[PDB]
């Protein structure tokens, strides 16, 4: 390994302020914000997460934090840092356009078949190297894949699953059932290869420009409904070719489903030559 390596840094209040907020859950608050490096000049657009919120936890939540520091890939954010003085707070790069699923559907009528592939691939090398980390997303959605350019996307939110955990409260109170594999939803087991449906579904919400998965079922409905053999249906845009691809994803069998090897040199191979496996109009 190389002598220099990406560290988790420790971060003041001083150093850093909220802007704006992003986005809102039950787990906290994402703002857009600034962040300046102590004793430093440069302003670097950061996103915050902050907690809702802990000082026994303290020393918990720094060893996952660490793990998320120590990610490095242009296709996984990577997280800068962290401060623990009241609450939780979780610094990392601002993605100006925002994450995938508003952006397809802002876009949908300007969205060429190339970019759509194109983020296909990125996705499945991001996920790829986490599987040769031996890490495990647990919450892959087109939602949690941001957009740096329209070249350069970036799958967030790894390990967030663990910290989340640091958590009684968050017990006795949530999953993304919809995006979830089988075995995830009965006996939440999770491995790449849950990790490779969610992929599955993430494409779905890009090809069909950000469509809301089985929009009429209920999420209590939906382990009966895979069971039965149910799935996302073909989106229009796309050729057979593509949705087998899809629907290998979300097969009850684990094993049988693509690998993310497979599926950056499946989707590699239809980057090269789009219009053939994508169908859109003004192509
Ligand atoms: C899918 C919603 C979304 O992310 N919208 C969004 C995001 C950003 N920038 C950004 N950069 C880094 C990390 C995040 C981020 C991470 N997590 C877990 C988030 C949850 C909720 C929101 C953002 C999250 N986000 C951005 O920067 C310009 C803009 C933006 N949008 C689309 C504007 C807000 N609309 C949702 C109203
Ligand atoms: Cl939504």
């Amino acid at each position: 390994e190389a002598p220099n390596q990406a560290l988790l840094r420790i971060l003041k209040e001083t150093e850093f302020k909220k802007i704006k907020v992003l986005g809102s859950g039950a787990f906290g608050t994402v703002y857009k914000g600034l962040w300046i490096p102590e004793g430093e000049k440069v302003k670097i657009p950061v996103a915050i997460k902050e907690l809702r919120e802990s000082p026994k936890a303290n020393k918990e939540i720094l060893d996952e934090a660490y793990v998320m520091a120590s990610v490095d890939n242009p296709h996984v954010c990577r997280l800068l840092g962290i401060c623990l003085t009241s609450t939780v707070q979780l610094i990392t790069q601002l993605m100006p356009f925002g994450c995938l699923l508003d952006y397809v559907r802002e876009h949908k009528d300007n969205i060429g078949s190339q970019y759509l592939l194109n983020w296909c691939v990125q996705i499945a090398k991001g996920m790829n190297y986490l599987e040769d980390r031996r890490l495990v997303h647990r919450d892959l959605a087109a939602r949690n894949v941001l957009v740096k350019t329209p070249q350069h996307v970036k799958i967030t939110d790894f390990g967030l699953a663990k910290l989340l955990g640091a958590a009684a409260e968050y017990h006795a109170e949530k999953v993304p059932i919809k995006w979830m594999a089988l075995e995830s939803i009965l006996h939440r087991i999770y491995t790449h290869q849950s990790d490779v449906w969610s992929y599955g579904v993430t494409v779905w919400e890009l090809m069909t420009f950000g469509s809301k998965p089985y929009d009429g079922i209920p999420a209590s409905e939906i382990s009966s409904i895979l069971e039965k053999g149910e799935r996302l249906p073909q989106p229009p845009i796309c050729t057979i070719d593509v949705y087998m691809i899809m629907v290998k994803c979300w097969m009850i069998d684990a094993d049988s489903r693509p690998k993310f090897r497979e599926l950056i040199i499946e989707f590699s191979k239809m980057a090269r030559d789009p219009q053939r496996y994508l169908v859109i109009q003004g192509d």
